[PDB]
């Protein structure tokens, strides 16, 4: 549902209003065509103007294709791949790799097949474009568009921007709405702070804390921050919106009490997924419990609530005794001082909650003071059942070592230490990363399941606007790039890129 007059909202710019933007841009090759979803398209799209260029992108996409490849199909690829690009011969031959690396690949094809077996060309196929044909877009029109949609990125994000519709919940701070972008008609959630009740607190760093720690990363499996902007009376996080209930109502609502172990498995995965997207900006969670893991319309799994989430300083440790009762590893509840490890603490106890249908230190049935969980999860051993196969029973054990340094995926390799674990012996992770592996439940559509100056900089500080990623990912999703993105007739100048006549 867009705007009657969203073509006028998303006008684009003539591209004079865009020359402050062309000479503080900087000209990152990985950044204007790949990270930014919309320079991407563009890049790519000047690429299929020329007919040199044209191969490469091709070679890329399948590559992309032979990555996510069934193990057992992945011979058959890999040789289409070569007798299409690798052949001296071919239409589409592609040149840059030199003949001492096509020669090389032909190889690893005479054995067993490694899905990066063409990983090595692929680089050798950036390391061609980030030269001449980087440049060469960079002076076309194509990057002057790319200019104008920055432009409109840019744009002040006010209330108008917007249009609310219900309250998705609440909770401390705030609560949460249900909003939706006039212009481009994409559903989002929006995370409202009451102004008054966060100056009364005097929680202010703890708001910025977590719209920087949304905004910085931008995983499939963690919320991600679209927009931030102030009111009248409060302050809005927009973010992703998810209408498929929490991991805590289908653990008991819905499932046994608890889930089969492929499912959780495949709820396991994503969550370390989203894990390992965070930690790459040495950030802990510390918040994992059930109902914190969210489902999408499709499925999909994202972590939410990122208010107790912190950005550790490399090389650093912090304190900080905060979480739920029965879901902080031993390390917070002593008050010592730690890393990253309690959120593989916390991924231990939500594969077991899945698998067993309780917490492994409080039975469903069992009445128990704080102190007696928090016993248990410092000097008592968890039992294992039937529902466990060894090799469910091995990752969860080994993610509830008591001693942080001892636990699964506390070392120098991370994340990257448990998805090798047995458990996940039969989960493909790049076709996971890619969303061609079909969740376990699909969700149904129609379901339910005052007036002083420090503060007036703390809100520039927060309402930095629109996020860069997430906009431009909202002007695709919408069909408004495909829509306005429209060029001359027959590679001509349109009329909005012309500077002869504005
Ligand atoms: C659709 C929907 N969204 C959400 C919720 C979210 C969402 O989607 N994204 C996000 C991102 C981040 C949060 C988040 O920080 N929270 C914490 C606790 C919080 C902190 C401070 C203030 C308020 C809240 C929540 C959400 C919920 C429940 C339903 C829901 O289940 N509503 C009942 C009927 N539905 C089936 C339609």
């Amino acid at each position: 549902g867009k705007s009657k007059k969203w073509k006028e909202i998303l006008k684009f710019p003539h591209i004079s209003q865009c020359e402050d933007l062309r000479r503080t841009i900087d000209r990152d090759y990985c950044s204007l065509c790949d990270k930014q979803p919309i320079g991407r398209l563009l890049f790519r799209q000047f690429c299929e103007t020329r007919p040199g260029l044209e191969c490469y992108i091709q070679f890329l996409d399948s590559v992309a294709e032979y990555e996510v490849t069934p193990d057992e199909k992945l011979g058959e690829k890999g040789k289409e791949i070569m007798t299409k690009y690798l052949t001296p011969k071919s239409p589409v031959f592609i040149a840059q790799v030199g003949q001492d690396l096509v020669s090389q690949t032909e190889e690893k094809l005479l054995q067993k097949p490694c899905k990066e077996l063409f990983s090595a060309c692929a680089q050798s196929v950036h390391e061609y474009l980030r030269g001449e044909p980087f440049h060469e877009y960079l002076d076309s029109m194509f990057f002057d568009r790319f200019l104008q949609w920055k432009w409109l990125e840019r744009q002040p994000v006010t209330k108008n921007t917007f249009r609310q519709y219900r309250v998705l919940g609440k909770g401390g701070f705030g609560e949460v709405c249900a909003c939706q972008v006039r212009a481009t008609g994409k559903m989002y959630a929006c995370k409202r702070l009451e102004k008054k009740r966060i100056k009364k607190r005097k929680g202010e760093s703890m708001a910025l804390n977590e719209k920087q720690i949304l905004e910085k990363v931008n995983s499939q499996f963690v919320v991600n921050l679209a927009y931030a902007y102030e009111t009248k009376d409060a302050l809005c996080l927009v973010l992703t919106i998810m209408n498929g209930g929490d991991l805590k109502f289908h653990i008991y609502n819905m499932g046994n009490p608890g889930f089969e172990e492929e499912r959780a498995l495949f709820y396991a995965a994503e969550i370390l997924c989203g894990l390992e997207d965070l930690h790459r900006e040495n950030t802990v969670y510390r918040n994992l419990k059930p109902e914190n893991i969210l489902l999408d319309d499709y499925g999909h799994i994202r972590i939410s609530d990122l208010g107790l989430a912190v950005k550790i300083p490399e090389g650093d440790l912090i304190r900080g005794r905060v979480g739920t009762v029965g879901y902080m590893a031993p390390e917070v509840l002593n008050n010592q001082r730690y890393g990253l490890s309690p959120d593989y603490w916390g991924l231990g106890c939500l594969i077991y909650e899945m698998i067993e249908g309780q917490s492994p230190f409080r039975g469903r049935k069992e009445k128990v003071k704080r102190e007696e969980v928090d016993r248990r999860v410092l000097e008592t051993e968890e039992v294992y059942s039937h529902k466990f196969s060894e090799e469910a029973k091995s990752i969860c054990k080994m993610l509830l070592t008591k001693d942080a340094k001892q636990r699964l995926g506390c070392q120098e390799e991370g994340a990257a230490e448990v998805k090798r674990h047995p458990f996940f012996r039969n989960m493909n992770f790049k076709r996971l990363e890619a969303g061609m592996l079909d969740p376990p439940f699909v969700p149904d559509p129609r379901a339910v399941y005052n007036l002083d100056h420090t503060d007036d900089d703390f809100y520039s500080k927060f309402s930095t606007g629109s996020v860069s990623i997430p906009w431009q990912n909202e002007m695709i999703e919408t069909e408004c790039f495909k829509e306005l993105n429209v060029f001359g007739p027959n590679g001509t100048l349109p009329p909005d890129l012309n500077r002869n006549h504005p």
